[PDB]
């Protein structure tokens, strides 16, 4: 499966905004089948957007169980003799869908789409009622896992792991779409350099050609078989490369944009096209100010401006899939992406506070087979929806599990050795966790280039920068000559309000904030294996509710509305220092 | 008059802090004596410090009319055979005292101390009332001036021209002091270099000798006379000259701190000890969070410390005069000050909004002759109290007042002439508003350094710095040629509320403080004549209510409780960057 794009393939998007939306508090839905009839009192949603926030009403927020959505919809003239299908392309967490009085479709998984022809279920020309159930609960074998608990009453209330809030709803794209009736599924493409080569595989109805065209789509060469290899002689070009189905009566066209993308891992470098990279910008989130995790177009643009000015070259998909359109910006733009999956809070060392978890991270009660096997799944959707992206350099497996407890090992290693089986042209990573230092964790050997996300200074060292540095360049030196490895520095930052000045360099003031950043910079300067940085965050986003979070994770560069904290100049004026790709060398 | 320093002459420090306090709203104080008996129901304030935010009641904050503090004391026991004295060191705006039913004082005057023997009302053991009648009304006889309006009530509202807001109690110290029954009033020195002399004058009851001793305060040269001349062979080297009175039966010995104070003006040179210099620094407040203008030595310690920090040498009393205190810190630690008097709000063009004011500036209906003649006086009382200090570089007879209006030299050429006769030692400045432009403006002929206020890019050039920049040079240029004079620029800042950012350096954000501050810099390093830069002001301070101004005045450097804005670092790299006292030239 890949995204819809239009050409004689046709599709009516359904981001209409409003649909019909209705809570399910007391579980009457599905025995009732709602899908049945209109829905008993409801309210307008907006759908390319969370549910949570906006309503402005706590009890939504909170809200734990089943939740409605409906909205008809008459099916364009011109189809008639096409197969009519119905693409979501993310439906956090969970969701089922009736196309008028029959179940269609059904989906574990929030950052991933999914589609069903339901041709034989529509006729063109008329209003068929569209009815979505979506389930925003997580348990041990859910990605990303959680417990949910249910009280004396009877009320649920929803625990999980990671930092950031269990946003739920319709977050994205809702399609129509239509495409003749020879071609359905998937296409894939590989890429090499010479210090320059390609493949093909097509799955349709019939017989294939494919001709790559540059970016003045004129054919450069063609081939046409599902298989064979054509040859060819700050931000990247991207030819595309067409490929066509012949077949029974009606042809069909595909556009695939392709990237001469190259790269492996080699000693210490992370090379690109053999080329040394220093990978440069943030951890993101899909977070703003009233959609919660709801893509936008503004926002893409603003951010990616922003990103932009501050220098930044790169960026990782924080703890779950993103909006796909950003991949095809970063495609575009020459955006290095690290892509990452929804698998986080594997971990129950990191909660902190004054209040039962389960005991024994790795076995039935928790992490069991079925969630070995659901993270597979998991891994299984990310790539086959992202496979052909240029912009995609990285797979990252999970982030910051605990890998102390007995089990781990056994747990991850089919699972590293299952996705370099899914696609070895990118490296593989796992990104670390503070606590399982150089000298304890189990699972740095099975991957190519390891990613620590340390917090030297804020969470472990009470403040004092002049012994952070210390420790946080032993901790540096060490994990090298263990693993000799490149080192991404996927995770660095610090709360800070936008506004408290301090001129005893507090924490939470914004000197503290430059002040950190900026000696962590230099010891990244003076280690060999260091070949990224990425800050923690670059806005501000929401999270549950406790003692360690004012509103929100502060961490970020930008305030959770774009507005810049005083690092914000600090990082670009040491991004837009270097230049691009490689590394400020030590002074 | 000079401050009380203690040896064989003796104080008992009234700021006492809890006096009895009571507002008089229907005027019954004078005609029933309050003095007479204990204040009826009265509640206890504190004595140095403000009256209107001590209390956080709206009501008696904006109260305008008569005010009364109490307190009694008993005189200590070793007094019997000396003249015990009453000093108040500053009573805003109008104070009139009675020691136990008797009336002792009555001054005019708002930052400078007024004194008076009462050794005949008291005897040495025993306990007296002390009752002050306090008034803070302006009219246009008053330093600063302003206009008393009463209302369809009887209700009275101050209205005045001035930034600040019009704090009023007993600011600074009160003090009871003795001193051996010959020696009364003043002293006064002035000082020489030679590319090293000096001059001594005693006014007391009896022979006067007087020895020059150094900081080892062994002796280094003495004569006894009221005349005559010595000679000798960052932070400044104060000599201690002690004058001692031999005469009666009993002798006095007066402690006075002199420094090698040299300087005129050269051309268009600044010059100290025949050195170029420029100043950096601050127009400051007295202006504090609960205190209001009330002295206190924790916020003196720490904006010393926050300004040694910055790099400013220099700073100046802006808009009345200081807590000595302040320049006796000057004096030790070779900060130089601009002194100022009180002398605010002769201008009836700057007041901005949508609300009858006298149409005609000078003339009987507003500053008159009476008004020359208290001005006089107030320009008299600051020289004769600050005479002797070292760090007073420099005097300024008033601030931003309007010279457009006939009328305006005629009443400031005595002045200026007048000052003249007053101290010949230290050079004359008038600090000059926006709008007397260099082709406008009529008294600049009569000053030897010429103060520019100017805010191109905030009252006038709309925020766009890139115009503003070309009209402030060209208005720079226009000013020495028509003078050659040296130009001192002494005020220059922008409303910044701490917290606002943005990516489009738009007014009132921080950004745009840092680059509207750094290109006024750019054309200072360019044009010859600039000897001084003091940005407007240190921190934010309070003023009256408007629709222009957010919570009072947002054009500080740090926010009232010192916390620094981004600026504050822009400055501290360029004050620090320069050597002391030399102008960054141009690059
Ligand atoms: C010490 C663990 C740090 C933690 N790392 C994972 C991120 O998802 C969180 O946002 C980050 C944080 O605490 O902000
Ligand atoms: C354009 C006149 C500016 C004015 N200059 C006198 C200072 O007392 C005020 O504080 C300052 C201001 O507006 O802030």
């Amino acid at each position: 499966m890949l995204r819809p794009v239009e050409t004689p393939t046709r599709e009516i998007k359904k981001l209409d905004g409003l649909w019909a939306f209705s809570l399910d508090r007391e579980n009457c839905g599905i025995d009732q089948r709602w899908w049945e009839s209109a829905l008993q009192e409801s309210r307008a949603i907006a759908v390319p957007g969370s549910f949570n926030d906006q309503f402005a009403d706590a009890d939504i927020r909170n809200y734990a169980g089943n939740v409605w959505y409906q909205r008809e919809v008459f099916i364009p003239k011109g189809w008639a003799g096409q197969r009519i299908v119905l693409r979501f392309d993310a439906v956090t967490h969970y969701g089922k869908v009736w196309v008028n009085n029959q179940e269609v479709m059904e989906h574990q998984g929030g950052y991933t789409p999914f589609e069903a022809d339901v041709t034989p279920y529509v006729i063109a020309g008329k209003s068929v009622r569209i009815t979505v159930c979506v389930n925003n609960e997580l348990n041990w074998q859910t990605i990303p896992p959680g417990m949910v608990i249910t009280d004396e009453n009877g009320k649920k209330k929803q625990s999980y792991f990671h930092d950031f809030f269990n946003y739920a709803g319709i977050h994205r794209s809702v399609m129509l779409y239509t495409t003749p009736n020879t071609w359905v599924d998937d296409i894939t493409v590989v890429t090499h350099v010479a210090q320059a080569s390609v493949d093909w595989q097509v799955v349709a109805n019939g017989d294939v050609s494919v001709e790559l065209r540059d970016a003045d789509q004129q054919v450069v060469a063609t081939g046409q078989g599902t298989s064979g290899t054509l040859q060819v002689v700050g931000e990247g070009y991207l030819y595309e490369l067409c490929v066509t189905a012949k077949s029974q009566t009606e042809c069909d066209i595909y556009p695939l944009r392709v990237g001469i993308r190259s790269v492996a891992v080699k000693g210490e470098q992370f090379l690109i096209n053999h080329k040394p990279f220093y990978f440069t910008g943030f951890g993101r989130h899909e977070d703003a100010d009233l959609r919660g995790k709801g893509f936008d177009n503004v926002l893409m643009v603003h951010d990616h401006a922003l990103m932009d000015w501050i220098g930044a070259n790169s960026y990782r998909t924080s703890h779950y899939p993103y909006a796909e359109e950003m991949l095809d910006w970063a495609d575009e733009h020459g955006i290095v992406v690290i892509d990452e999956t929804a698998a986080v809070g594997f971990n129950l060392s990191l909660g902190i506070g004054f209040e039962n978890k389960p005991k024994e991270l790795y076995s039935e009660e928790a992490v069991n087979g079925e969630t070995q096997q659901a993270h597979l799944q998991a891994i299984k959707e990310l790539i086959a929806r992202d496979k052909n992206h240029p912009s995609v350099v990285m797979w990252s497996i999970a982030n910051e599990p605990d890998t102390r407890p007995q089990g781990a090992r056994e747990y991850f290693a089919p699972l590293a050795e299952a996705t370099r089986k899914l696609d070895p042209t990118r490296p593989i990573t796992c990104v670390n966790v503070m606590f399982c230092d150089a000298h304890t964790d189990t699972i740095s050997d099975l991957f190519d280039v390891l990613c620590l996300n340390r917090y030297y200074g804020w969470y472990v060292q009470s403040g004092d920068l002049e012994t952070a540095e210390k420790v946080l360049e032993k901790e540096l030196l060490a994990w090298q000559e263990k693993l000799h490895q490149p080192i991404i520095i996927t995770e660095y930052g610090v709360d800070t309000l936008a506004g408290l000045h301090s001129m005893y360099t507090d924490m939470w003031s914004e000197e503290y904030q430059c002040a950190w950043l900026d000696m962590y910079h230099r010891v990244f300067d003076r280690v060999s294996a260091v070949v990224g940085e990425q800050v923690w965050n670059f806005a501000d986003f929401a999270t549950s509710q406790g003692i360690l979070r004012v509103g929100g994770n502060k961490k970020g560069i930008f305030t959770r509305d774009r507005k810049p904290k005083s690092a914000a100049f600090l990082l670009q004026k040491r991004w837009t220092g270097m230049n691009f790709g490689e590394k400020p060398q030590q002074g």
